[PDB]
DNA sequence: AATAAGAGGAAGTGGG
DNA sequence: TCCCACTTCCTCTTA
């Protein structure tokens, strides 16, 4: 199963959800998600994970943090925005 | 108040 | 057994 941080890179990447998230500085693998739009690209997380309940922003998000101690993705002190790890970027 | 981002402890679910 | 990689639930804090 995917991972939550290869999912967003690979959206990023592709540029399929594109009003619900976006590149802030990509050469520091900064990113955002839109305050409006970002429910839909968690409903499509967990749709793609084929969890149980509907997935929401807020469980998303809860996820998200337990990346901050190995580093692959890290809350940037900016609304919705989080980074990228350079070893994540560079795979 | 209403809305909402950000947070994390705790317990549950998957698939090793 | 017991960790993976979240998921779900609940409550708190700040703006």
């Amino acid at each position: 199963k995917i991972r939550l941080y290869q999912f967003l890179l690979d959206l990023l990447r592709s540029g399929d959800m594109k009003d619900s998230i976006w590149w802030v500085d990509k050469d520091k693998g900064t990113f955002q998600f839109s305050s409006k739009h970002k429910e839909a690209l968690a409903h499509r997380w967990g749709i793609q994970k084929g969890n149980r309940k509907k997935m929401t922003y807020q469980k998303m998000a809860r996820a998200l943090r337990n990346y901050g101690k190995t580093g692959e993705v890290k809350k940037v002190k900016k609304k919705l925005t989080y980074q990228f790890s350079g070893e994540v970027l560079g795979r």
